[PDB]
């Protein structure tokens, strides 16, 4: 699709056999998700946004399907305020910026 | 251009005369520039992120150069960790994200 950008780039995701709606981020390098559940073991990870830093906790190799595109990496599960979808993953949905 | 997202997706802006880097930033509501000076009224605002809250001045009626496009709108400036161009900008020079 092309989106324009005239409200959020907001989509439906699927982690963990649920759906979430997440904001597609340019301005994110990592993807960062609410709390919630996920498989394996976990790596500690601070990230730095607007308002300071946060402690989040770090997966690897979550399949994960962003607007009806596989995607596998690394999802952050912090108290982020919105479902981001960070460079990590627009990457491997082909995303570019255009203008 | 095509901008793709393996790096930041970072430009060169001109606001208020003066050369800057920013990111352009698709889950960014408004665009948030680091402390400077701008011409005309402002009023104060808060926006939050991950990390919180921060208090902005807001101008309105701002012309900021993007990459060689000129777009008017509102500038948030404060302390923000980097300069972002949100959406509200992005529009008017036509942005699209593209999958
Ligand atoms: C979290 C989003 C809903 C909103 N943010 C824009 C977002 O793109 C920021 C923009 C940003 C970018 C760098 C530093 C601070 C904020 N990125 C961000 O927090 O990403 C974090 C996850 O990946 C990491 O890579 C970047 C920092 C980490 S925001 O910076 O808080 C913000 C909120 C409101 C306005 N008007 C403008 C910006
Ligand atoms: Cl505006
Ligand atoms: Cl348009
Ligand atoms: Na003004």
């Amino acid at each position: 699709p092309q989106i324009t950008l005239w409200k959020r780039p907001l989509v439906t995701i699927k982690i963990g056999g649920q759906l979430k709606e997440a904001l597609l981020d340019t301005g994110a390098d990592d993807t960062v998700i609410e709390e919630m559940s996920l498989p394996g073991r976990w790596k500690p990870k601070m990230i730095g946004g607007i308002g300071g830093f946060i402690k989040v906790r770090q997966y690897d190799q979550i399949i994960i399907e962003i607007a009806g595109h596989k995607a596998i990496g690394t999802v952050l599960v912090g108290p982020t305020p919105v479902n981001i979808i960070g460079r990590n993953l627009l990457t491997q949905i082909g995303a570019t910026l255009n203008f």
